[PDB]
């Protein structure tokens, strides 16, 4: 008799292998509160968790389809099953 809860998850993608993203991680925290974040430069992906569902959706709308000088940032919402796949290598 176990109960399942829905949690806010955001995945940001299309990061170059040449990313050092401490500034990238800090920017995500400013947009929404950050419980935990793991950014990968090499794969060009970063996965982060938000405190509430509404803050997560707002973060995706701003990060998705977002253009910065000479680089493009995309945002997607992986399934909770897809989030587990990322945690497992």
């Amino acid at each position: 008799g176990a109960m399942a809860w829905g949690s806010s998850w955001l995945l940001l993608k299309n990061l170059t292998a040449q990313i050092d993203g401490p500034t990238l991680r800090t920017l995500c925290m400013q947009h929404g509160p950050l419980v935990s974040f793991h950014p990968y430069l090499n794969q060009g992906i970063a996965l982060c968790k938000y405190t509430t569902r509404e803050e997560a959706n707002k973060a995706q709308m701003a990060l998705n389809n977002c253009v910065l000088a000479n680089t493009t940032i995309f945002a997607e919402s992986p399934s909770e099953n897809e989030v587990q796949s990322i945690m497992q290598h």
